[PDB]
């Protein structure tokens, strides 16, 4: 999996590939969507299985509802619950959550990672490749967010055997 | 085990072999049925032990009854419960669920997989061989769903030491 | 352990050896009974420890009382409970259950196995050897169920270092 | 540890060594008693730690009180409880229980072992040696139960590095 | 693999299945011959890979040539060389060697096994099932060596997921 | 890797993908050739590293030179040397060798596999998928060897994360 | 395996069982001889495979020939060679060597063990049980060496699942 | 850690070192106190982490309060609770408890060890060295309990890389 | 370690970081040079220890001297030797070899990798990050080989905890 | 094993126990001598098997003969050879070598240890306990070397389950 | 072990602790010297056993003799030989070599490490603590090399349980 978010100027984009792999060997599906719109202002991308990721997305929505505008605090409360609840700890997943203002990455180890000033966050077996490529383009004038993200995904997913070339895209502004 | 579903035109078929293997070494039964009719519109096939599979089938029926026409939502709710409930997580099984409209594959990792446009889904040690063979025939005119499935099963079960040459067949239309 | 059941014509027999082994090395007892009569119509044989097997037999009796003549259903319900209850899953055992009509094998993986048309079921470290020998004789006219079983046990228990030459026998008719 | 029981004629004896070993390397105590009198008719010997063994002895007393004369039934009920209760399964011990009439061995795997006609039962790292030696003497002239048990313990505890030469003895008659 | 030899009266037969399995999962070939005629008087059957077995068959021929009529001595000299030579010890195989007079089994652990009075020897993942079934028939009316062997193979190979239903046969007399 | 050979009528084809993967995770090269022409009559395809495969190809040339027309014998001699030579056993690779007449597969376990009557042989992580798909098409109208092979590669390499969509082709006739 | 030697008075006996076991699970032969007469004055018994034991016996004969009357020195020289030679160290076996004067036990760890004053030596999975039983009887007047050894074997082999009830006997005097 | 108690004549001393080690590699503190005075009559020393030891000291105080003068009974009750309670079993620690009359050692395996007639008990990685040295001096002229204990600690802590040279001392009389 | 080579137009650059890490934990040196000029036309960079890498560089120089202009053939011969020679296989390293014309990567698994049309090759724990960043910039205006390489190293070495910010550079033209 | 050397004044003693243990479980001999006189001025004690230790003693004698008075240099040359020779490294043993002047301990890790000013050296599973007890007594006036060594052996061997109470003694003066 | 070298101005010092530890648990010697003067101009310090280190020091002396003034080249040649010679690779050690001009560290992984400008090199379990402390003082005026090293050793050896407080010192000038 490769999930990549790039914020530049007043645009943030979130991209995810569509490959589902079993046994770390075989592609079982090449058209799976790994992004979800949870409301008008918030999108989320996941590495992990459908059930694992959706269970965590539902707990995130509880938190987001309990802390209306404070996305960061919702993420942190989620990560706390995730690490201390016995059932949730048996889940394997990583998330990236975006609003126009904020991007957070949350993983099963309990890290909550916001981007550096370059606006880039990524997860999955391919995420680090994507991040490296996006970082190479972030400051090159005339490359907006979406153009950076597409190029970075092509490069990351060509390298990662666990990600494919078909991508879903979400965009946000303010 | 090989469970294979092929949808082509207005027909979907679901086929399963009949071998039960212990210790990954010995055939303990060669005539076990791995398909179940859960109502007039829905059939299901399983890899895993009788008790493990039936326990998950019963939970699926709860979900199907709680989300009457939405087979996909039932499958997802099942997968969520399966991954988060302590007792169910100690079960090992994979399921394919068919209606005339929809086919879903659900596994213990929490994946819920629908087919590509070719209408093929498969599970078990032999499933991927079956899928490769079915894919080779899917678009060859004059091979209908059942003919594709039978040919694919012969091939997959000849290769997989853990599946045999005796198959059960279910068919659905709309 | 070798537990063997053979049904031929209107007779079914159930035989078990009497060796109890510790550490997979030493005979601690050579005269242990591994068969139980649970009522006039039903006998059961076990591989596993006394306490493990008896705990499961008691649960099987609950299920037999709850599904009076449907011995197959009782066995499946037992297996479901066995796989989903935390305490029972810490037990290790296999069972064969016989009535005049039906024979089932149930194991800790949740398999419930009925015989092929040859009427033969077996469990334990020696069970497969017994089954192979019984299958060789099942169709030879003049060998009734008890004669087949005795011969098969002599052969299986001579090969299996974990089973001995002393056997208990139960018989049923209808 | 070596615990040994020998029944011959109207006498049964129960003997245990006195070595406590830590880390499978060092003698921490050479004078530990491993036998207990639980009433006038019943004695018990243990392999395992003080606390583990005493916790099981107390449960055995519950069962003995619940099945007044039926020492076998009490042992079996104990073994059942031992194998199904989460806390008791974290204990490591083996027991021999004697009355004038009956001797039983109970271990953590859930075996409940009564002796063969020779009247001999034994447990611990040295138990099998003791048993072999006692079996050699059981039928020989001049050797009553206590004389057999002493000789067998000398031989067993000389061979087992985890047992010593100092022994406690209990005797019963009817 | 299942290799089975049965001697009854003045006939000895040697039978082998034809399945080659990779990764303990997939049938790569269903028509491989596992028997070799090494001269007019001597046939040999193998479990293991083509190269491993043929390398050991060649060394066996050296020994057979060096000890003309003494098939047992040749087998022993082979087994000695096999266990002490560094290159040969990296091979994995078992052999059965037949003449009209003698049958020997030789394995990588250095065992050299001649049959009991029943004349039966077998090797491979299915060998013990075959032997059990052949032993059930060895003394029964109407069954010569070949008939016993064919029946025993059907039974053994049905059980062993690593052997198939296609068999080669060699026969010898004197 | 996926290497696939299909013989139908007087044509045999050999196809391979071009992906090189490191650490079972990353594509280091997407344009590597895995087929070699060793003379006018013989082509070979490999799974494994460049150096490992080439070292074995060179030894196979020695054997081909030493057994001019007997490609089967050369392959067997290669496999014997491979299994008994200390340096060669530290190599990991599989090979498929074709002439117009013969196809053989040779692996590190010492198997030498010729095809069934269908003419199909395959190796690599994707080989079995390719074989299943090719077997589905082998007997169907309109499909010559090359058309079968291309279709089977597309299917196999779409499923295997360790093979890509770019293929080299070799063809032979007689 | 159980090999036992008992010296009492002017008689020494050497006994061995006849069971050969594979995979620590199945009896492959019940009539194997584990004793060898190497000359008129010397007998030897072995635990381990035919080839392993015979290879070491042959090296022992070299040493016995190089140190004519000094059986103890030969044994030590053998053990030295066994531990320092690369090929011999890949062998697994234990030996007991008897003359009328001397008994030595030699194992793969390089121990060379002579008996205590009681004249008893034993090896194999059952050896220690045999020793314990022999030691119980060694000083009981009217039990000569052979009577002790037979009784000890019955006991040891009843307990050891890896030894059987059929024994070979050698006797020596001076 | 080295905790050592010596009772000689009417004096008992308890000594402990002061080193705390992390990762079995690094001294994190060289001045940690491992002895506690729990009332005027009772002192206790611990191996294990502050939190683990204190939690078990508190439970010991509960028991000491529930069984006012019976120190041995309190120690046994503690050990029973320790071995059966899920939370307490995840602790690692060993304790020595002293009064003027009694010394007991209690460990996580559930041993409750009282000294031999020499009055010496010890725990920790260094405890057995300390015990050996104290035993050498226990019966020698010119050495009272404290002098023995100091000398034994210097020796033990010089050897044990996990104990240091700084010691706390408690003394009791009656 | 990060070694990165970028060829664009008539310029090829080779860059390496300077960090040496021990135990996968600590920087032992931050100023180590990982590039070597082997003649006027050929530069080489290495991941691995000084001794391992120099021993392989020397063998590469033998090959380069034995195949004067054929860099590719030299690399392949090196990789062959490396994989088949016992001493060289105990070495751990990876190499990138550049001339003005050709770039090759050689690793301990025996892969010999040339770049794609983009001219980029990289090795070490950071190499894949560097490659991803360099691939993002390879086709963009304003960026020559050296500028690409520097930017890619900054990015890769900021991510890789095993690579630092100090780089050596070699340049070649033709 | 416990081997202990104590030098005090003009006397050095070397003591060793006599227990040989197999499988870290059973005493196979209680009267084995572990000391050797190699000439009038030099004695040696060993932990390890007879053959291992004697092989090393013989190499030590080669060195002692090649460096006549320089015991320390002989030991070091032995240890160098032991660590660099392939056959010797497969041996497991530790040695203590004494003359009147010098005591050295040599182990399989290549340590060559001389005593501190207290004159004490020890090896084996019990060695450290012996050392601790000897150190306690070394400076107590009126305890000579032999009295210290005997007391220390009683203590160490009472604690070590792998050493017994029977000791050999060698003494030297100058 | 802690070996530390500090070069400041015209002085270089080399310090080592004196603790020898066995089993990662016990101090076997507290006064072992870990430095050697190999000639007037060159000193060396070692972590590892006596034999391992001395064997490598002797090979270093061969190299130093073969490359008279080029200490660096000698070190590198040593490291090459160390990594490629079968016997030397079975050794475990690390070395620091000093002359007045040069300091090199050489380890079993084949690193050859020269210091940064601060002149500090260190090895052993305590080496990195020593280095850190020496780096804090290196630039503080009035702290010469020997004063820095002593302070750094007190700090590093107080932390490392595997190093002691007793140090050997060598000094060099030019
Ligand atoms: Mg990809
Ligand atoms: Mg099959
Ligand atoms: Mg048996
Ligand atoms: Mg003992
Ligand atoms: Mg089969
Ligand atoms: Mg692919
Ligand atoms: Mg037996
Ligand atoms: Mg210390
Ligand atoms: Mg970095
Ligand atoms: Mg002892
Ligand atoms: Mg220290």
């Amino acid at each position: 999996t490769t999930i990549l978010s790039v914020r530049k100027g007043d645009t943030v984009v979130l991209l995810g590939d569509r490959q589902v792999t079993l046994g770390e060997r075989i592609v079982a599906k090449s058209s799976a969507c790994k992004l979800r719109r949870i409301n008008d202002d918030v999108v989320i991308g996941f590495a992990g299985s459908t059930a694992d990721a959706i269970s965590l997305m539902e707990k995130l929505e509880n938190k987001i509802g309990e802390f209306p505008n404070q996305l960061t605090r919702a993420a942190v409360e989620l990560a706390k619950e995730w690490r201390t609840d016995r059932a949730l700890r048996r889940l394997e997943a990583s998330l990236i959550v975006c609003s126009a203002e904020e991007t957070l990455e949350i993983d099963g180890q309990g890290n909550v990672i916001t981007p550096e000033a370059d606006g880039i966050v990524a997860i999955g077996s391919g995420g680090t490749f994507a991040k490296a490529a996006a970082r190479a383009l972030i400051d090159v004038d005339g490359y907006d967010a979406e153009k950076i993200a597409r190029k970075a995904m092509r490069i990351a997913t060509d390298i990662d055997v666990f990600s494919n070339e078909h991508w879903d895209v979400e965009v946000l502004e303010h």
